[PDB]
């Protein structure tokens, strides 16, 4: 009975996109470019996947020198750094995975307490709708994934199918000239005024500046290991993991640049949401781009009261739409993949830390064999976080401490390889064709530069923990 | 032709104390006693005095290990890490010290400029006052230094007769019943309702918090390696820098509550300045603590618009004293010794890296022998870089990073010994009784957390630096 193995299109490219699209995507894009302008949030997009570009072809680099099994990430942090920045950032990383796997089933949670909320009546509690609901996803998340590789993989490609679906079905809803509600709501049709009008900033409220909508987004361009962790289930590794990284990061790129340059030609950033405001023959002047059309929000602007139009509403793009609850699933099929994307991560990680003759730091974790060709052991450890950091479920301030674990890692990747290929190490001989020195080494100080330059009490807070574990280890 | 030697009360205990004392002594303290109240100075001074006791007793157990050349002080760390942070911390110990010679050398020459502003005609130029005034003092510091070494001794105990002459010339004068003059600038004599009043903070203006008050005084507690780096001119060090260092530490701390708590109950924190305030006996009400004395100062208190008192005159301790000038012939004493130690401190620590067959890299300095007992080629290095500094002239901005430069070896000096301690190194064995690795380690945790707290950019510039250094070098 030969283990299953995947390509490059299945096994690669799905799961780095599905895991890069998040619910930025959904709920927040078309904000950002309504308080940056078109120009400016192009700007913030090309300059977060720069990073994770770099990061990309290091890791590619990293897939080209050999075979390494399944959650082999940090093996080259063990080999060009002594194995106890090894294991550290290992568990690291795959402690981050298991706690990024509660902080998306809670926001899908959320968003299943919202609908409950209008179509019916919901259990007594307002907060225990999200752990009742997100501990019974996590527990069917966790039972699908121990079932086997070719369900989650299944359970991938449904959710890659719903999403390209809310895409087509926004694409079409934008082309339909405006209903009464649609158009009371501030959208018109691709009209070549409002694209003009919103090419330039318009920076409104206490988060609105350049650096506060980058800390915004970047965390949400991230993501690009998914396909690399499971680097031991592809039919050939060294040409699959290149090819899918990048063309994972090209397409979400492309999709994260047509959707903020089409939703910012269709809605102008203000207008009123009801009906009595089309325009009175004689009703003195008006100011304000939609009068053009036949819409009035001149008592908006004038006292900045409206909740409505790109700036104000953050479900824009939910009412664009030609049908409305396709959305929803969108956002469904967003948060379940990543959720289990991190879960699979996390699994994968402790089983090899678990079987590392070098770092016998939790190599006690074995009682039961769970000989299945698959990591049973190392499944309970992520569902216990998972489930810890759920029963919390107030997870907005512990969000930047992970999110810098995961810029801990960023940095050490992208010097090993640089620290590897100046000292000419004894057995690093990548071929991949683009990779460079250099641009390894930009990578890791960057990766510091912006997880110190985000919040500096939590990238200490992160260090210190890896510190911590490093300095225990070796006394 | 034997070198001179010196006991423990004149090169070690001396130069401690006189490169502690700096300017805080005489324009800081009397306002953080009114920002702060009596209570909260000494609150203040006593956390200050427990970072420089720990590392005084991790350098006092240094001096016990053996025997150590003039400027060593960083062989813990090359011995105890490697020879690539000994040599990386020595420099940028010994760059420090010689950019603080400037930054005391400036102070200096400001006093002088601010003397000749008044007695007489000054030259054209506002600020070029300073660059002469500091390279002509920063060439007579660098001639009788490079004449030897007993006359650097004599000088510096001049210094000392000066500030003690200043310090009896303040407590007679805080003695002497009230002038008119004295009386209406805020001063009356020890009276106990002024020492209640002032017991309490008043937080006043945008600098007035506590760790704003923490962040000016700090790094003028410490200087305490200044009869450390002399270790080779000491006829037994192993004797001589314990007690005289900590006997420094003690006399210092006693000088600076003495001063706080005595200017805190002659001084009244408002005073007009204008004889015409005495009491006129009918005037309805007066709202204040002085009208008991007969002082009348509610203009200022209602309209906040007085430039006396404690709170708001900054020398309010040179119109205290019996005799003004003798003040700030203290504040000569108390600069120019600073920049005399710092001139020695940075010489001896050049000349001990330029000699250091581990770390070569600045062995290529030498060209003239000087081979006169004295570091020829150590002097003209700090010079160059302390004239350098003193171009620029401005450097209330630099200040951080030198502050924290300071600090990056109060941590590594602090980790060495307990790394040292803990490995059981082969060859540590410090006989020094009050010596304990946990509080080393305390010592250098405290030093890092003050450090990123008290300005977090400036932090990670000292940090790039060294590690700069250190990964050029291995490379
Ligand atoms: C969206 N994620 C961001 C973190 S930003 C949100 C935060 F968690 F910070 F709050 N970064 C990564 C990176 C990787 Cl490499 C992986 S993964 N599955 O490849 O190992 C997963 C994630 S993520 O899904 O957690
Ligand atoms: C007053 N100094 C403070 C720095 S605070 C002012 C700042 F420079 F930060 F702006 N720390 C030290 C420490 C030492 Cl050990 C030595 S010394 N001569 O023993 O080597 C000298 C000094 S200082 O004189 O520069
Ligand atoms: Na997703
Ligand atoms: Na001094």
């Amino acid at each position: 009975k030969e283990p299953v193995r995947f390509g490059w299109v299945k096994g690669v490219m799905i799961r780095c996109m599905l895991n890069i699209w998040g619910v930025i995507l959904y709920l927040r894009l078309p904000w950002i470019t309504a308080q940056a302008g078109i120009v400016l949030t192009w700007i913030i997009i090309l300059l977060s996947v720069t990073v994770t570009s770099i990061t990309g072809l290091s890791i590619s680099a990293i897939s080209t020198n050999g075979k390494v099994k399944s959650g082999g990430t940090y093996f080259l942090i063990s080999r060009s750094l002594g194995p106890e920045l090894g294991g550290s950032i290992g568990l690291i990383f795959a402690f981050a995975n298991a706690v990024g796997v509660a902080m998306h089933t809670v926001g899908f949670a959320a968003t299943v307490r919202d609908l409950l909320q209008e179509y019916g009546a919901p259990i007594v509690d307002p907060i225990n709708d999200i752990r009742i609901i997100g501990v019974v996803s996590v527990t069917v998340l966790l039972a699908i994934s121990l079932a086997g590789m070719e369900w989650e993989s299944k359970a991938q490609v449904l959710f890659f199918l719903v999403i390209m679906v809310s895409f087509a079905n926004y694409l079409v809803g934008t082309l339909i000239p405006p209903s009464e509600d649609k158009a009371s709501k501030g959208f018109f049709s691709y009209r070549a005024d409002i694209f003009v009008q919103n090419l330039v900033p318009d920076w409104r409220g206490p988060d609105g500046t350049f650096f506060g909508m980058f800390s915004i987004f970047f965390p949400s361009a991230t993501g690009i290991l998914a396909g690399a962790n499971i680097s031991g289930d592809l039919k050939d590794p060294a040409i699959a993991i290149p090819k899918g990284t990048l063309m994972a990061i090209f397409w979400t790129t492309i999709s994260y640049l047509a959707i903020s340059a089409t939703i910012g030609s269709c809605v102008v950033r203000d207008a009123s949401g009801v009906l009595n405001d089309t325009v009175t023959p004689g009703w003195g002047a008006c100011e304000g781009l939609a009068c053009s059309y036949g819409w009035n929000f001149t008592e908006c602007t004038q006292q900045h009261s409206c909740h409505y139009g790109l700036i104000n509403y953050y479900q824009t793009m939910s009412m664009v739409s030609g049908f409305a609850p396709l959305i929803t699933a969108g956002i469904f099929g967003a948060t379940l993949s990543s959720a289990l994307a991190c879960l699979v991560s996390a699994a994968k990680v402790f089983q090899c830390l678990c079987e590392d003759q070098l770092y016998p730091l939790i190599g006690f974790f074995g009682k039961g064999y769970g000989k299945n060709k698959e990591p049973v052991r190392g499944y309970l450890l992520a569902y216990a976080i998972a489930v810890a950091f759920i029963i919390i479920a107030e997870l907005n301030t512990i969000a930047p401490i992970i999110s810098n674990f995961f810029l801990c890692s960023y940095a050490l990747i992208n010097f090993s390889c640089f620290h590897a290929s100046i000292t000419n190490s004894p057995g690093w001989r990548p071929s991949f064709q683009y990779y460079n020195k250099w641009a390894a080494l930009f990578g890791a100080i960057i990766s510091v530069v912006i997880m110190f330059l985000l919040t500096w009490w939590a990238a200490l807070i992160a260090i210190g923990v890896v510190l911590f574990l490093l300095l225990y280890v070796i006394y």
